[PDB]
């Protein structure tokens, strides 16, 4: 304390299941140092669909329950936390660089780069030789004369480059490795490589815990972040932490189509936020050596970046789907039905029952899903206009045999004076196992099918209670030729 | 819900070895089947036949059925209305059931070797068709006669009825055996002494069995014991016939019986691992039968409660240890802590395993390791570095972690225990992320790996600084001092 770390997006595309795990170990690691979680949106470069892809970022943080300290609508002391509202500040810490030696102006062509590179017998592919460290000012003065535009680059420290990664451990650039980095665009607008260490500087970021796909950056920041002291607008450097990649079923980036990488398709399938970010915590990181299913709470109380471990981390949509189901049903009974109810809603697929009776279908199947979506299938026979016989079963279940099981049953069920799940049990069982001596599965099969349409469904009983008698008679009537 | 009324059932072992599971399954089918229908549970013990039977086998049966916690209603010790309950007790009712069937022309004495239908002669019909001959029905009391003078010693054969024998099995659905496709078979040897033919049914239709539940191995004998239930109704010996429900032959790699061969087969294998009475009886259940759509995690009460033995499958049911394992492990967990504390040292004791803390430490050690074996049996290796007499330093580990990189994590490791003011979990853990965490600025993972092996042996343990509570300041000390030399 007081810990302060960063999420800080591009707002491009939607938000990927990898990024969303990069916002959940920052988030988890502020709350359980009591420390800050800071929201950062890195808009220095828009595109078409920006505004889009904000909001979609947003939606996420908000849908999994990650709220933040400082950054958009709430703000907070060290804004403005849209990086495209932060014009001013980086071309003040640029002056600053300029004016104290930390950074230069540059004015070489790759070409004129190439050209001493081969004059010396050197690969040509060796970028940047900080050859514009020693312009006169004649030379500097002539360039402009002629209308080049130069960038600025950062003086890099010509000693030996490390840092202790909080995952990786201590990792080492050797002395000379890195060349001066260009801060800047010739346009004169500020590049990443500005803007991302000094918002960190400014916003006071004490930990950097981000994708290990930028773990190269690291020197060129730690230079910066280093300059940055030196000329009086930061006092500490951050401590950094690369996390793991993760990966889909090949060794391969997750990919920025393969649905499984995209946090709306697991959503709109019917994960909860629960399932979902008790799957994230464990792409580099576990709880303890005898479990792995647990809430928020109970992560934020133990993680600790430290723990996280740079072993491949591989995405996997079957232990995904069983988590989720699990976090299904710990979930009270009350809170699982309004969430059922909605989602059923709001993707077009209210089922045909008020409060009471669908408050009782939601529980048959509480445990009998792995997502919220899987209910439209298992329930949907209870809507008139959903209603389809499915051949197969129409043909075991149906058929001559049926005949004899649909006649049976149809005396069986009739006389129940109540429509109540208790009974109609045992007027089957009586007709089909009692008298017709075929397996109880059969007693009760082709009434299945001939309520619900399927082989498989909800429990019986329940499921011709709640169709109601009206309901269930006439389908069963209607079933037996 | 519905049963048969009076549901009488039988489990109906011979003595011979150690309880297999499929037995041990076939008896606990029967047991929930009668306390799920009300009914009465027979144990009938099958001690016919001395060359293979065995005290040591008795002794092992009614000590299965007991761990599992099944009882019986009728049987041995507790006697019953039908007895007595060893066929071994019962030879003159078998004497004169034998007798009645013969005055009444339903048996024979047949003085011909068994027909085998390895070769037959053609039955005559239009159709030609392979039958069997059956010859000796039609001796004349003056054949018999004249063989008897002639030293020769008769079997008496059932004779089989020309009719059509099925039943509707309550696994399997229906099952058909046409007029003439089973041969008359022989109720005795020719000593006199009854088969298993004649005593199972007698049995059953004396002890008013009304349901027969048992492996479908036997289900071939199911048409000659119609037959027989039948004739022993004619002569007045039984009032009905019995249902029967021949359950799945349990499946191994392969195809077959689960051999007697595979340590998977016997229950005792199971227990002495430290699989418990509620894990294993929850997996025998599965072999055949679910009790619901949406779990298998089940007690037996739920399983009373639940079972009817027409919702047994008639599919291959393979025994799969995994699942044994993972069902095992999860009745571990359910387990109040005090009530597994108790069965883990009275395991760990008898095996000759007795873990050196007291009564508070070892309860403590108990909680680590609930959640973290499948067996009673493993909490052995967990656990046994506690014993000063058990602690060894794995040679892989030591030569891994107690080398030089060593001799940093090591020296602060040791400050700054000494420097721990009350030996507390929390106290050791705070002393030592200071000192290796924040002092020598290593990854965790690293800055443990010498303090757990040096502590316990090996690289894998219980909870570290839990473990280190455990062990106190002194003993935590000594070893982690001298893996310093």
């Amino acid at each position: 304390e007081t810990v302060r770390v960063r999420f800080c997006p591009s707002p491009t595309g939607t938000p990927h299941v990898g990024l969303v795990r990069t916002a959940l170990f920052n988030w988890a690691y502020a709350r359980h140092t009591g420390g800050t979680f800071v929201f950062r949106i890195e808009d220095t470069d828009a595109q078409r669909d920006s505004e889009e892809s904000y909001l979609a970022l947003l939606d996420a943080l908000r849908w999994l329950g990650l709220d933040w300290d400082e950054g958009p609508e709430v703000g907070g002391p060290y804004g403005p936390y849209r990086q495209s509202q932060r014009a001013e500040i980086y071309r003040d810490v640029l002056a600053r660089l300029l004016a104290a030696g930390e950074a230069y102006h540059a004015f070489s062509t790759p070409e004129e780069v190439e050209a001493r590179h081969v004059a010396a017998g050197r690969n040509p592919k060796l970028g940047y030789d900080n050859f514009d460290r020693h312009l006169t000012d004649a030379q500097r003065a002539a360039y402009l004369a002629e209308g080049r535009q130069p960038v600025v680059r950062l003086r890099m420290p010509d000693d030996d480059l490390a840092w202790n990664d909080l995952v990786r451990g201590p990792v080492t650039f050797a002395a000379g490795s890195v060349p001066d980095f260009a801060l800047t665009r010739a346009s004169g607008d500020p590049l990443y490589t500005l803007v991302n260490p000094c918002d960190d500087a400014l916003m006071k970021i004490t930990h950097v815990l981000r994708g290990e796909d930028l773990l190269p950056s690291t020197p060129r920041q730690l230079a910066l972040h280093q300059a940055l002291i030196r000329i009086g607008v930061a006092e500490r450097i951050p401590k950094f932490a690369h996390l793991p990649t993760v990966l889909g079923e090949g060794t391969k980036k997750l990919s920025k189509r393969d649905p499984q990488s995209n946090l709306f398709a697991h959503r709109d399938r019917g994960f909860i936020p629960e399932g979902l970010l008790n799957y994230l915590a464990l792409l580099g990181w576990s709880i303890a050596d005898d479990h792995d299913l647990f809430g928020l709470d109970e992560m934020v109380a133990a993680f600790d970046v430290a723990d996280v471990n740079s072993s491949p981390a591989r995405f996997d949509q079957k232990k995904a789907d069983a988590l989720n189901a699990e976090h299904i049903r710990m979930l009270d009974v009350g809170d699982f039905t309004v969430r059922l109810r909605d989602h059923l809603d709001t993707h077009g697929h209210h089922i045909a029952l008020d409060e009471a009776a669908f408050a009782a279908a939601a529980e048959l199947v509480q445990t009998r899903i792995v997502v919220l979506g899987d209910a439209w299938e298992l329930l949907k026979f209870f809507n008139d206009d959903q209603y389809v016989i499915d051949p197969k079963a129409a043909a075991k279940e149906l058929g001559p045999d049926g005949a004899a099981v649909l006649d049976a049953a149809l005396a069986a069920l009739t006389s129940v004076t109540d429509w109540t799940a208790p009974l109609i049990e045992a007027a089957l069982k009586d007709a089909l196992i009692e008298g017709l001596a075929l397996k109880p599965r059969k007693a009760f099969s082709p009434i299945r099918v001939a309520a619900t349409g399927t082989t498989v469904s909800p429990p019986l009983f329940e499921s011709l209670e709640l169709l109601g008698r009206d309901r269930s008679m006439q389908r069963l009537r209607a079933a037996r030729q």
